[PDB]
């Protein structure tokens, strides 16, 4: 079988916490009163939800209400426990309440902050400075949730919200998130195709927080090269083929061997041999101003086949790519 793996950071954070922290199946949800919230208008639809602006008539504050499509009870409890555990963390959506429709019993999550713009509507026209600024903010969220023992597992541009007027960023959509426990095997169907890490594509189940760092690298490459998505696979196998045509097959086969992963031999016949490409292959007159030596060094260190070799969120925060932007002077407009 495959060789085991352990996270090299935050490995035991859930172990050191009480069982109640992470045993979401045992958690009893304290539901609120749906009558406190009146929906004002529709913001959008989701893979498993409908999203509204609403008013909290008990304090006259505007809120966001996410009404969930039917899910197994275990998964709603997981999402709620994770949001409660992360509440107050940097750049993470803030769960204000949870209610059920009185008639349909459909669960709805209430979040604090309005004034949202989906990051995917903005991230292809950012300055170099703004890419670095918002990348650092996403890193703060990932370092925090990883430090709280949680993998997000669906990092992508659509799951980042921006308060543009206030330069605030929030990581949203915690419905696929899970608690990291050393030795646990995890579902390989998570994340969206273009942001799936190699571990998901080869069905290696003993992965960890570093999955999120691969997805983040895919976002970075998309922004600095203005290519959406950066790895444009047409099916799960083609996703890996597209990655291998950039990173090369040599390090992919090294990864497969290291963890004793078994690939279907006939897919391996299709993967074949591909050399690692220069990043300047993706540099064009329209994106050259976004691409620096430190950007490419940082990207190289996120987009590693071996999940154990990828930068941690804290290591990423220390990278020279962010040397100047941490000095930001908090101008709003
Ligand atoms: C104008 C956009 C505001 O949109 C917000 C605002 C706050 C919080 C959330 C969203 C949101 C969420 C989710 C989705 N949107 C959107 C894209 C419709 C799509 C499906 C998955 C999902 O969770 C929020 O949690
Ligand atoms: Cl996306
Ligand atoms: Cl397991
Ligand atoms: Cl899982
Ligand atoms: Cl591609
Ligand atoms: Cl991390
Ligand atoms: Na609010």
């Amino acid at each position: 079988g495959p060789v085991p793996s352990r996270a090299r950071v935050y490995t035991d954070v859930n172990t050191h916490r009480p069982r109640e922290y992470w045993d979401y199946e045992s958690h009893v949800v304290e539901w609120g009163n749906q009558d406190d919230y009146q929906l004002v208008r529709k913001l959008g639809r989701g893979k498993y939800s409908e999203v509204f602006e609403a008013i909290n008539i008990t304090n006259n504050e505007k809120v966001v209400v996410k009404i969930l499509k039917p899910v197994k009870k275990k998964k709603i409890k997981r999402e709620i426990k994770i949001l409660e555990n992360l509440r107050g963390g940097p750049n993470i959506i803030t769960l204000a309440d949870i209610v059920k429709d009185p008639v349909s019993r459909t669960p709805a999550l209430v979040f604090e902050h309005v004034n949202n713009t989906d990051f995917k509507q903005l991230y292809q026209t950012l300055t170099d400075y703004d890419i670095r600024f918002y990348m650092y903010e996403i890193l703060k969220a990932l370092d925090y949730c990883h430090s709280m023992g949680i993998m997000h597992r669906d990092v992508k541009p659509h799951n980042v919200m921006i308060d543009h007027e206030h330069r605030k960023l929030r990581l949203i959509d915690w419905g696929l998130a899970e608690f990291y426990h050393p030795g646990q095997e995890y579902n390989v169907r998570v994340a969206s195709r273009y942001f799936k890490g190699p571990e998901l594509l080869v069905d290696y189940q003993m992965y960890d927080y570093s999955l999120d760092m691969w997805s983040l690298g895919c976002m970075l490459a998309s922004m600095i090269f203005r290519k959406e998505p950066f790895f444009h696979g047409h099916d799960n196998y083609d996703q890996l083929v597209r990655i291998a045509k950039v990173l090369g097959t040599e390090d992919l086969y090294d990864y497969i061997d290291k963890y004793n992963i078994e690939l279907d031999p006939r897919f391996n016949d299709i993967l074949g041999r591909h050399s690692r490409k220069r990043w300047e292959r993706f540099v064009h007159s329209e994106n050259q101003h976004l691409v620096s030596p430190e950007a490419l060094d940082f990207l190289d260190k996120l987009l590693r086949y071996d999940h154990q070799s990828r930068l941690t969120a804290r290591e990423a925060m220390e990278h020279p790519y962010f040397y100047t932007v941490v000095k930001d002077q908090a101008r709003m407009g």
